[PDB]
């Protein structure tokens, strides 16, 4: 409260561990269906079905132009990205697989780094 805060975590290197690990999922080779955002135009139900899309190319620019105002905003949005996978894809299917792998990979990366 007022005059009274826990002590204080160095931050300052959030933003380097956080572009390093969307890194390591920007090279994964299950990532190929989540590097460019879905195309809206060609994939019939996605506009009206996924309110909020999201893909790792849209978070490297936010994250590149100081759009995340700290650690939990950046995860929230990797985190997006496999549930909008999850509402659109069956589990028994190449990206509904991926999704999976990838989130997985991101949670322990994420627990190492700041954990
Ligand atoms: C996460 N990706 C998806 O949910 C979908 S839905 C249709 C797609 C695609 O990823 C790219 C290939 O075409």
């Amino acid at each position: 409260s007022m005059s009274v805060k826990k002590p204080k975590r160095d931050d300052s290197k959030d933003l380097a561990l956080c572009s390093m690990i969307l890194t390591e999922m920007e090279t994964h080779e299950d990532a190929w269906p989540f590097l460019l955002p879905v195309n809206l135009k060609l994939v019939p139900g996605y506009k009206k079905v996924i309110k909020k899309p999201m893909d790792f190319s849209t978070i490297r620019e936010k994250l590149s132009s100081g759009q995340y105002p700290n650690l939990e905003t950046f995860a929230l949005d990797v985190r997006l990205v496999f549930d909008n996978c999850e509402t659109f894809n069956e589990d028994d299917s190449d990206i509904g697989r991926a999704g999976h792998n990838m989130r997985k990979y991101f949670e322990k990366k994420w627990t190492d780094t700041f954990k």
